[PDB]
């Protein structure tokens, strides 16, 4: 894998953008997390087909896409993701059909941006210890595929701002509901891109609120993770940094592709990127953790390949050439 990655939602499905078969994905993108697993009335037992090709076809594409580097990673989400883990009995279903579909289409990961159920109950108060049954069950589930795979295989999640940096406001329903999730997997996760969109304003550790779509706000978000944080007001309860290498940002890849906003010119971003990854600032009120920057921040994630296409490739083209650069 890449020491600077495009990751790219690939969607199953025809929401207006259209179907962009494998062969037809652009090269640009170095992963591309096809969208989405889904559950059915059991919300554990993960299915997944493909919306064009048999079988056989779809893992062919899957597998031409690996001969030429890339990887093919299922992402567990969207409306129809819902994934409940009450107890072991649905833990179990959850893990032996994500492991009956990796084999099934050989997909070189897994990505999790599933929310059901995501919420820490009252008393569950220690980011190292989680006590909320979906919470710790997924934890172990995702550990337990892990391991049924290596260090080769690809760990990713997309959560939304709250349940990760809004850990720095309040530790409890969603918010900060991300944190023991990402702490109890954090020696088998490749990278965690949260979705810095859709999130109207955010917290940074200034204390300062910033607007999404904007390139204070996505270097005052990412630092969070570049360097740990206190958590819920509480300045003993740190939740620590993450490896620069584990630490990307999610973007919309055009103004559509985040009705709520969020979406961000390449011009601005590029801005961000720079004072990120090499500590040179743009004049901004953010003022980055590390003097001079954290090189191995690994890159950008993207919702997605599809609505990229339809607007110009204006995402992949500038950011490949952006980080090409480096
Ligand atoms: C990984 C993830 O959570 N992806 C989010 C997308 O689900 C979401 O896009 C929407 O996905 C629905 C399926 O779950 C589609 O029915 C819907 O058409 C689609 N909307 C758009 C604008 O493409 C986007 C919404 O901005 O957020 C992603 O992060």
């Amino acid at each position: 894998l890449g020491s600077k990655l495009l990751v790219g939602y690939w969607h199953n499905f025809d929401n207006g953008t259209g179907i962009i078969k494998l062969k037809d994905v652009s090269p640009k993108w170095d992963v591309i997390n096809v969208s989405f697993g889904e559950t059915g009335g059991d919300r554990s037992t993960v299915e997944f087909s493909p919306v064009y090709g048999t079988d056989a076809d779809f893992k062919s594409d899957i597998s031409y896409l690996k001969s030429k580097g890339k990887k093919v990673v299922l992402s567990i989400g969207g409306q129809n993701g819902v994934v409940l883990l009450p107890d072991n009995a649905a833990k179990d279903r959850f893990i032996n059909s994500i492991q009956s579909l990796i084999d099934k289409y050989g997909f070189d990961g897994i990505d999790i941006a599933l929310e059901s159920g995501i919420y820490l109950n009252g008393n569950d108060t220690n980011f190292k210890n989680p006590t909320t049954p979906q919470i710790v069950n997924l934890i172990s589930a995702i550990r337990t595929i892990s391991d049924h795979y290596g260090p080769d295989f690809l760990l990713s999640m997309a959560p939304e701002t709250a349940y990760v940096q809004g850990g720095y406001s309040a530790y409890g329903s969603i918010w900060g509901a991300y944190l023991p999730i990402i702490y109890g997997v954090k020696d088998k996760l490749t990278y965690i891109h949260v979705q810095h969109y859709n999130a109207g304003s955010g917290i940074g550790m200034d204390g300062n609120n910033y607007n999404q779509g904007t390139a204070d706000y996505e270097v005052a978000m990412a630092d969070m993770l570049l360097h740990g944080f206190p958590v819920g007001g509480n300045a003993n309860n740190i939740f620590p940094a993450l490896r620069s290498d584990q630490v990307m940002i999610g973007l919309p890849a055009a103004p559509a592709a985040a009705p709520s906003g969020g979406y961000i010119s390449p011009t601005e971003m590029k801005k961000a990127l720079n004072y990120i990854i090499k500590g040179v600032p743009f004049g901004g009120k953010y003022k980055l953790s590390n003097q001079s920057g954290y090189p191995a921040f690994r890159g950008l994630m993207s919702w997605s390949i599809n609505w990229d296409a339809k607007n110009n490739f204006e995402f992949s083209n500038n950011y490949r050439t952006y980080f090409d650069g480096l």
